[PDB]
């Protein structure tokens, strides 16, 4: 069922590295910064039954059921294994409000979370944007019952990520997508399979020459994930092309190399999409004596979805993104 209405949530830009928006959790509301998360299909936050012990749970929000009167148990394991850090607890339902829309929802009420990488982390939770088929314990994703509120005009999602300031962090447009954050036209890419935000990519070029993914390879389009990722192999050869040099979690230059570094294109769909330096390089300084990272680093994503590059922050915020689950299909266009 389509209905009329579209919903926007403001998001707060931290850092150039960390994107979240706001929900609420029970009633009366208890709120939360989540990200919202296309490279996941789970819905989950601190638990108040989190020991104390995890230095994460007393720096974050946590949400206690026993101030909720709209709190259902369910009390089913949870075991959320991201390739960053693992997460784990139980499954609860409570009524979930994201920019307006109330939804009856299923989350899980995570109890054990690791000082790395949660210390670092602005957000509180997360909000998984993807499909049923990579959701843990089967458990329905928020969209999927969003859309079955027959409430939304189009059952599609839009993300806007604005670079650093006053100003807007990024927007998400759920059931649409907002023409004052695009130009030009939309470009869309297939789904090679329902169930994952994955996409076909044609070649990598570092200046003018397709120096990797030749033969083909796959994009996932990873709302979040910080960086544009690939497997350690091609991010070796990207690097040494780069004159980059790799540091223990990162890759940097010098500083002063920085603004002279070339251009990395992105075959995808029947267009180019290309990134300066200035769209890849944290440019903190100009000095010969600084190093400076860049918002590229190696992830090995496992099988069935990985060996994959992952498309993040550092890709939409070049590209306004936007997700078609009516026709398996991911949008692009440049972000104004
Ligand atoms: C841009 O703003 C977003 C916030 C950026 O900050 C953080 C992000 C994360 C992070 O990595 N997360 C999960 C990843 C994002 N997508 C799915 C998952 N990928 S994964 O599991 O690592 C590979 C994979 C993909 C798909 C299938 C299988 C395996 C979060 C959302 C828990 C951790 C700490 C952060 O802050 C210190
Ligand atoms: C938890 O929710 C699932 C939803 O399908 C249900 O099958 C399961 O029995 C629930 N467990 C409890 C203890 O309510």
């Amino acid at each position: 069922t389509l209905g009329n209405t579209t919903s926007s949530v403001i998001l707060t830009n931290y850092m150039d590295t960390q994107y979240y928006g706001e929900i609420g959790i029970g009633t009366p509301p208890q709120t939360f910064k989540v990200v919202f998360d296309t490279g996941s299909s789970n819905v989950w936050v601190p638990s108040s039954k989190c020991s104390r012990l995890y230095t994460a749970c007393v720096y974050h929000k946590l949400f206690d059921a026993s101030d909720s009167s709209s709190y259902k148990h369910n009390g089913t394991e949870l075991t959320l294994r991201y390739s960053t850090g693992t997460v784990s607890g139980f499954l609860s339902q409570d009524i979930i409000t994201v920019g307006g829309i109330t939804v009856t929802q299923m989350f899980g009420e995570v109890t054990e979370m690791p000082a790395l990488p949660f210390m670092l982390a602005e957000f509180d939770g997360v909000v998984g944007m993807g499909f049923i088929e990579q959701a843990i314990g089967r458990v329905t994703p928020i969209f999927d019952n969003i859309i079955s509120q027959g409430v939304l005009k189009e059952d599609v999602f839009s993300f806007y990520y604005n670079r650093d300031s006053q100003s807007l962090g990024g927007q998400i447009v759920l059931g649409g997508s907002d023409p004052q954050h695009y130009e030009g036209n939309f470009h869309y890419i297939n789904l090679i399979k329902t169930g994952v935000w994955q996409i076909q990519m044609k070649g990598v070029s570092v200046g003018s020459s397709t120096l990797l993914c030749e033969d083909g390879c796959l994009a996932l389009v990873d709302t979040g994930a910080s960086y544009i990722s690939g497997s350690t192999s091609s991010i070796e050869k990207l690097m040494e092309a780069l004159g980059a040099k790799k540091r223990l979690f990162d890759y940097v230059v010098k500083c002063n190399e920085g603004p002279t570094l070339p251009d990395i294109s992105f075959h995808l769909g029947g267009k180019e999409y290309t990134l300066t330096s200035a769209d890849y390089v944290f440019q903190e300084s100009y000095s010969s004596k600084k190093l400076c990272t860049l918002a590229i680093h190696a992830m090995d994503i496992p099988p069935p979805t990985g060996p994959t590059w992952a498309l993040g922050a550092t890709f939409i915020r070049k590209f306004y993104t936007e997700f078609d689950r009516r026709n398996n299909r991911i949008g692009f266009a440049l972000a104004r």
